[PDB]
């Protein structure tokens, strides 16, 4: 549970602070086990506060579909290394393998870390494919916890100061026009990965692109879209009911939106 910073062994960046793949390699032989260490770049008691924040998140979630904390280094998060990485790249890599079967499997697997994100009274506010690990071809996990909140126990949303840094096209309504974050607001993300899922995460269809091509600020467009009504298109053979529940995530009001623990049992009767 405690790394010492000597024997933590640079290989290589893995991502955005930032995530280096590392070699915890005491005896200096290189046989040690490769893990996933993430460390801010950038001082200030702020960003410190806010990794510190996401440390004691992590270390307080136990679930096979939430990324494993392993300890700290004293200054640095160490996680377990998913070698397979990020769920967009590989969708895009694995496209002619993978069927709608194997989409829902990761869909049901996403749910049920989402439901138990919210038993804890977490928002994640940054769900999306590129924040979802694959541990293996028939298991994901949800990471990339920096940007998440616990929810105070007498309220049930949380109002962000400065608008998000993230692109747009993840965001709810009520995220984009008065940066209000919830459970439900996490819902509408998961109906932008369910529509990820399906597309393989094609850049061709991308939420981004897609909005973009159907689409004054661009937040402004987007928000304007949103609230006539206008929404991602179908993706090409998407499966009619996985349409239907993506449309759900996407109700205009949070308290019409579906909870992660009603979607669950349809994943899962559709798989
Ligand atoms: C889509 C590219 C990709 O694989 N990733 C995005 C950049 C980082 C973020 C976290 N991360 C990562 N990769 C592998 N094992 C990990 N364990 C914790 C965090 C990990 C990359 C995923």
């Amino acid at each position: 549970t405690i790394f010492e910073e000597r024997h933590l062994k640079y290989i290589s960046q893995l991502g955005k602070g930032s995530v280096e793949l590392c070699r915890y390699d005491p005896l200096g032989d290189n046989t040690g086990a490769l893990v996933a260490v993430k460390q801010l770049q950038h001082s200030g008691p702020d960003q410190q506060r806010d990794f510190q924040r996401e440390i004691q998140i992590l270390k307080a979630l136990h679930s096979d579909f939430i990324v494993k904390y392993r300890g700290v280094s004293y200054l640095r998060l160490v996680m377990e290394y998913l070698p397979s990485g990020c769920l967009r790249d590989f969708l895009q890599r694995h496209r002619a393998r993978l069927d709608a079967s194997r989409l829902l499997l990761y869909s049901s697997q996403i749910c049920k870390g989402m439901e138990y994100l919210g038993s804890r009274r977490c928002v994640h506010r940054d769900l999306a494919a590129r924040n979802i690990l694959v541990e293996s071809e028939a298991h994901v996990k949800i990471a990339d916890f920096g940007l998440a909140k616990l929810l105070p126990l007498d309220k049930d949303y949380y109002v962000v100061r400065e608008p998000g840094q993230s692109p747009i096209f993840w965001y709810a309504p009520e995220s984009l026009s008065d940066n209000i974050f919830s459970r439900q607001s996490d819902v509408w993300s998961f109906g932008v990965v369910l529509y990820e899922l399906f597309t393989y995460c094609d850049k061709s269809c991308s939420p981004s692109a897609e909005f973009l091509r159907m689409m004054v600020p661009a937040l402004s467009r987007l928000l304007e879209l949103l609230e006539e009504g206008q929404r991602l298109p179908a993706p090409p053979a998407c499966p009619a009911e996985v349409h239907e529940l993506m449309k759900l995530c996407w109700a205009p009001s949070p308290q019409d939106r579906p909870s992660f623990s009603a979607l669950g049992p349809q994943l899962d009767m559709l798989w």
